[PDB]
């Protein structure tokens, strides 16, 4: 339910862009990846296959709506999606806009750094646009 | 449709465990990660959101079946799920069984190694057990 020592039970995880009963979407303020968002399950569950099929589905619909919003607002070269949870075993999806000359490309963002990069952190305008784009698709 | 220079248009990608029209499930032979499976879309498509919602849904069903089968056969500490495609932009999902004693834990498998880990490659019984577990769920 709620583990008092799990950061995703105890913290928002970033600026909340959208939420419902099942989950929340946040902009993670990552200096190397503006527009990096996470879909975080509200309750503490370890694996996607711990969820009932209907919950799995609802969660994945939010993830794909967030992919679409990030594509539209950020216009990235590639989208990466991942649910890892090795350090924090509480279901959460990274939705990451990648660019050919970003810090790590074509490595994953968890891999070796490839180049210097200096992407402009999101402005209120972009953050707003992300919120609108997610809302359009989910509300 | 078919990109002649794309590894996932021109190779099985591993030993095939299950397939239908839309996709195939393979066991990736990775000496550090027995039970690493991949769900590869059969045609060339760059992003998940480039798929029709009926196709996204079905692919994700296959992914979640493979997750459940890997958990049953491998009894991992954690599952990692990921669609990256930075090096090969053809939709495919990594379904990775992780263990506390694996090479990278709690890093992602793309990160720095933390320990020695020389695991036993899967026997015919385990690979066959994966095929059966996947098939029972999808057929
Ligand atoms: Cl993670
Ligand atoms: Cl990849
Ligand atoms: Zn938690
Ligand atoms: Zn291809």
């Amino acid at each position: 339910s709620f583990h008092k020592n799990c950061e995703l039970c105890t913290t928002a995880g970033g600026e909340i862009l959208w939420q419902d009963a099942l989950c929340r979407v946040v902009h993670v303020e990552n200096q190397d990846y503006p527009g990096f968002c996470r879909v975080i399950l509200n309750r503490h569950v370890k694996e996607m296959s711990d969820l009932r099929p209907a919950e799995r589905d609802h969660l994945m619909l939010v993830v794909f709506a967030v992919e679409e919003a990030v594509r539209e607002v950020m216009r990235p070269d590639k989208i990466n999606l991942a649910s890892l949870g090795n350090m924090t075993p509480h279901v959460h999806w990274h939705v990451i806009p990648r660019f050919k000359r970003d810090r790590h490309f074509p490595n994953s963002v968890w891999g070796e750094t490839k180049r210097e990069s200096l992407p402009q952190a999101l402005d209120q305008g972009s953050t707003t646009a992300l919120k609108k784009a997610i809302s359009v698709r989910l509300d």
